[PDB]
């Protein structure tokens, strides 16, 4: 059945903005996943869980009789596929058990535990999501095997279809760099977005990279892969230590004996996949990885056996039985238990990328530490594995339940509570009235308000205005964000507020973060009066401002905006074209494609591009509310035509003439190409339409003013 | 981007189930077309209509002056990709400006003439959809050119993006036939449902078969083509040749002087396509199909020359400057007007498929008629465009507007008008406990409306329970519909009918339609009750009786079901696999993937099967109405084999003992295996859904007995 994505494979596609529709999602339009939650019996649940732990089912038995090394990994590899240049991947929302995550080859043999636990999410329904569901579960192998964690956190709501994700352009699994879609260039480059050195892997090559065992080697890949991850040298060494202390890979005979992953599996596998021809192609016989090394000597019990043996034997490179690079103890005994044989044992064993913590410089250090002191070791994985599985989560307002942790943590990016009174409909009146009579212009107020609010992005619901980090480094310094204009509008935005404090009573008071949205609420009705039109913006207060030391520069870093059509601008050049970066940009806004439309072309008439470019600025009345950047786009009178200094820039002359009307960019124009596109802009730029744009614009930027508050659920 | 659909090119795609949601919508969820159009000052729009028609655009010349010409072609282009076998394409959801239709080679062109409306659609803004001004203007072209329409209905709602349609295998535009994705096999047999004899055009190729200038073979592929079209010889001559009654074929010089399609274009060209590097690229020098041809010796007025010209002349084969094959009046004179040099005259000519209408035997004895009598072949188009402009717009009652013709038309399948008072509340009480107590069974209610109301498709909003057609030929024979067990139920269902009604006063009585939507409402409560649950299943009455004279036979067969995976219904075996099949159905119905699953959950329980198949009636309780089908289909202590007999059959075992349990269809374990539905079948099949399973149930069951009911809106 030939498609439109096989004629046309480089159109855009606005499909991605029209995911997670009501019709795709089984539960009513009202279904609160926080309110089911927040009735579930969490204790009881944690029992069954404890029970399954060993309780073996014939068709994939425990080893060792007990399930916890299975799903520690099942919950590493939930949260594992997290990249925090996009904040896309992560567990939050269980996307596992679909396409394609459901297949990757690292997540072979996680199918058998995901089904393992279906007898619990169907005790328990609505009241606990798969998403959740795959985290606690970790957490009670963790504690059913004796480590205690640092708590959980409920609300990861399920979600229905699989997320629009960029993996990487590979067409092979497991495909080595330097191919035709090769993710590596230049000095082991990894391209951004991705997280991960081979297409269906989760960080690394567990044999070093492209399947060369060199420690050293591997060690520079696990430290980039976990950079973009969020995580530090300390967190990663507890990380991976705190892992492999238990269970066992699987690897007892060639690979060649497994059978298709569970997406092309037959239907009669109802759901499942990689059966495998290998003996009894389970247990005993069990091949995932092609890896056959089991880590200490007590697999199923926390330990501190991991350090010992790492640092108290010298490693001899071998092989699996399946043919797979791996790490033997030279001159051991046969100390490591058998899975299921009590008559036999084994000799500690190790992967390339657990020798990787010896072997590289400062990982040693790290891990002869842990080693000397196992207390820091236990606290430091403990600290980490909360990290890993809640750094999608979003803000602490999100976190449900009786065990979530009162610590608040620096990478949660904190916003202070809210101890005073709030302005009311009066005060806000009066701060409106007051910031118009500064002098600031519509379009130096709506593009703060817009820089503000718009690094918020719904795949980690990290960013937003809440917290005044606009004022802050990095954000205050971003090329964007127009760090001379911006300093002028916060320091008379910071003499409105300063000047309204100190007249109120009671404990009253306004954060700058609150009236930063007002201010922009303000240039947008002033931008409606200028066009003629009495309109009202909806304000909600309390936002708060976050200190310099609660906003860590680093991890503030990946939300910086090189592209943000919104506000026409483009850092570099890149090999994305500028309208498919657009369009991303509003799925990360959380924007439908209409949506994205009113919004951009009154951004445009508005003033809020970056630097007062004219580009796409499609009107005689700038700084006024309307809807011409549509009727101008649409008039065919115009004929447009690339520059010949700049092909992504555009002049457009008046057909009978020749005289030069407009210029505009990529992301101006595909409103008036893209044939889905132009449909929408023809709906706001019909002469019936002008009221409709208002209302629409003005319920658009209200949205994105309200991304981030939580607060308000 | 590597893709799910690259990794996994067969996985089925449930995407075509959650199109045209309120997320791609611009308008908001309130807004309602029929009550904008029914305020449209229709006739100020066809004064503008009329006045374009004669004032030219310099970017592209109209030919003598006059639009007409390529305005019908539009509107025939719009209309005619309609295919009676799953009544998908036609003019009725103005799919022509979207992908890919907006850039099918035979569509070339039209991106003109569209753009030629935009400052009209503009101007009446969301009053008028772009659907219905296609429509529209191919009647004001026709008026303005001394033509006398039939009539025209408003009405067709404006889509937001491509409809998922099949419309062929091949890889390649105009791909000639026996390629390795041939649309044809056996003695040149079309495959269902195309209605085209190559990718990318209408019907037919105008040089001839795979463009061999054969105007006898012509012949066989337009009959076969416009059957599959809906339309008769009658219709077919009537059409081809008052459509080339008007304006001309462009075709100026080579074809490789025009660019990209609209879709390949650059962003620039801003949605347009075919740029011609060819002279002056348009008007005298326009390039559009490589033919040039023009008809009639007045080519913007409505004449009886096409057939003066067919019969009075003898026709040579020749080349047009592009290189096609065309047709030119041996020994003519100079007679034909050029569209843009008053001085310069030409021959007459004809395409291939022009000749097709008098070498054909049996369109020659029509054409010959309407040669004699034009004021026939008058009535015989004006009929034929009517129909042609309407077939896909679905009943009556949703005709809009002054215009409308008062003529009821067999191919419209009329409903006939209800002129009594309608059964309330208490009646319809009474009238199901009437049913109960005749001793029907849940089964064989259920079953009967089912068949009834399930001929509905959203494509051509053809069929439903409406005018209760199941009683009539050919439905009552339908093999789907299990015509003895059909004729015992109407025949009791009749019987308290006939009582009903003759214990009334004043005129009120039921329809047969009503009570057989009625009697499965019936139906449907006491299966809940049987299962514990007290629910009344809503009802809304003002269903007609039609008679056997009102229902064409013929076309009614393409509404029988060979596939219908709600029942486990396979008339024979197909290339496609069973559950595309399942998919397609739920498409037609306009239901989602969660409306798709709750329902055929529900029917097997049930007993909706055809022929009282176990396969997939997982209970112990059949009749009554839960989520058993759900629980058990999920339950892993159950292992699913192929059978040796049959592939498509499984069974179900005890994984412990071995036992048989159940068996099942590809339609029915389609559900515990694709990754998206087994999470739909997992949220019904939880301990806590048994009340969300019943409710969901019901609004879809009455979703379906509603579907045609556009008399309630
Ligand atoms: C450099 C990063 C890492 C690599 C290359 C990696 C590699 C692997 C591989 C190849 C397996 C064997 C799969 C099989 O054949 O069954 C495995 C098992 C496992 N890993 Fe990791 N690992 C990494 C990090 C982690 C982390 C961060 C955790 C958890 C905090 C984790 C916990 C586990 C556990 C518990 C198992 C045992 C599974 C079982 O008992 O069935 N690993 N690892
Ligand atoms: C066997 C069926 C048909 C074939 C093969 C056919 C073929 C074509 C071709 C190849 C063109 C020229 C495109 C161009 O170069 O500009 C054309 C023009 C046109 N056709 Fe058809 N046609 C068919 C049926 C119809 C019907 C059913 C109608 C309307 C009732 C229609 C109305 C027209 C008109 C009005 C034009 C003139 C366009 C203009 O003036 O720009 N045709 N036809
Ligand atoms: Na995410
Ligand atoms: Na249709």
């Amino acid at each position: 059945g030939t498609s439109n994505r096989d004629w046309w494979p480089n159109q855009l596609d606005l499909s991605i903005l029209h995911r997670h529709s009501s019709l795709s999602d089984p539960m009513g339009k009202d279904f609160n996943y926080a309110q089911a939650f927040e009735k579930l019996d969490l204790a009881a649940v944690k029992r069954d869980l404890h029970a399954l732990m060993t309780t073996s089912q014939d068709w994939w038995p425990a080893d060792f009789g007990h399930y916890g090394g299975l799903f520690i990994r099942m919950a590493w590899h939930s949260a594992g596929t997290y990249r925090t240049a996009d904040g896309r991947g992560g567990a939050g929302e269980g996307q596992q058990r679909f396409a394609p995550l459901n297949s990757w080859p690292a997540n072979a043999n996680l199918d058998k535990a995901r089904r393992l636990l279906w007898p619990i999410k169907q005790k328990y329904g609505r009241a606990i999501s798969w998403a959740d569901l795959l985290i606690l579960t970790g957490n009670v192998a963790l504690e059913s095997m004796g480590f205690k964690t640092f708590g959980f956190a409920g609300g990861r709501a399920d979600t229905w279809e699989p997320e629009d994700v960029y993996w990487g352009s590979e067409k092979i699994w497991l495909e080595l760099s330097g191919g035709p879609n090769s993710r590596y260039s230049g000095d082991r480059q990894l391209e951004n977005p991705l997280a991960a050195v081979e297409m269906g892997l989760i960080y690394v090559d567990p044999e070093g990279p492209d399947g060369n065992p060199d420690p050293v080697a591997a060690a520079r890949d696990i430290r980039d892969t976990f950079a973009r991850m969020a995580m530090n040298d300390e967190e990663t060494v507890a990380l991976i230590a705190g892992g492999h202390t238990f269970g066992k890979t699987h690897g007892a005979g060639p690979a060649s004996n497994v059978g298709a992953e569970p997406e092309a599996a037959g239907i009669e596998a109802q759901g499942l996949g990689w059966k495998s021809a290998y003996r009894t192609g389970k247990g005993a016989d069990a091949i995932t990885s092609g890896l056959e090394v089991t880590w200490t000597t007590t697999p199923t019990q926390w330990s501190h056996n991991f350090f010992e043996n790492l640092f108290g034997y010298e490693w001899e490179l071998t092989k699996s039985p399946a043919g797979a690079h791996q790490w033997v103890a030279k001159g051991a005994d046969a100390v490591i238990p058998d899975a299921f044989d009590p008559s036999k044992k084994h000799r500690p064993t190790m992967l390339t990328t657990d020798l990787s913590l010896r072997f590289d410089p400062a990982y040693e250090k790290i891990s002869r530490r842990f080693h000397e002191n196992p207390e820091q070791f236990a606290d430091a994985f403990a600290r980490a594995w909360f990290k890993l599985t809640h750094r999608d989560m979003g803000p602490r307002a999100r976190y449900l339940g009786p065990e979530v942790p009162a610590e608040v943590l620096l990478w949660q990016d904190p916003i202070p509570a809210v101890d005073h009174p709030l302005i009311d409909a009066a005060d806000a009146a009066e701060l409106k009235a007051k910031v118009l009579a500064s002098g600031l212009t519509v379009s130096q107020l709506v593009s703060t308000a817009w820089a503000a609010a718009s690094t918020f992005r719904g795949s980690d619901k990290r960013g937003g205005a809440n917290g005044a980090r606009i004022r802050l480094a990095p954000q205050k310094d971003w090329e964007a964000n127009q760090p001379e204009q911006l300093a002028a509008v916060l320091e008379t935005l910071e003499a409105i507020r300063t000047a309204f404090n100190g007249a109120q009573r009671g404990g009253k008071q306004v954060s700058l973060a609150d009236l930063i949205v007002l201010a922009g609420c303000a240039g947008v009705e002033q931008a409606a009066k200028n066009a003629g039109h009495a309109v009202t913006v909806p304000f909600a207060p309390g936002r708060a401002d976050a200190s310099q030391e609660q906003t860590d520069v680093e991890s503030m870093a990946v939300l910086e905006p090189v592209a943000d059509g919104f506000r026409n601008y483009l850092k570099g050049k890149y090999r994305v074209p500028a309208e498919v970066l657009l369009v991303d940009k509003a799925q990360l806004l959380t924007l439908s494609a209409p949506e994205m439309t009113v919004l951009l072309g009154g951004l445009r008439v508005l003033g809020a591009n970056v630097g007062q470019s004219r580009h796409g600025v499609f009107t005689a009345r700038e700084q006024a509310l309307t809807n011409d950047f549509f009727v101008n786009l649409l008039d065919m009178g115009t004929e447009w035509k690339p520059t010949a200094a700049d092909a992504d820039v555009f002049e457009g002359r008046d057909r009978a003439t020749g005289e030069l009307k407009w210029t505009g960019t990529r992301v101006d124009l595909v409103f008036g190409s893209h044939s889905q596109l132009r449909a929408l802009a023809e709906v706001y730029g019909s002469a019936d339409a002008q009221e409709k744009f208002v209302r629409d614009f003005v319920a658009v930027w209200n949205k994105v003013m309200n991304l981030d508050r939580f607060d308000l659920a």
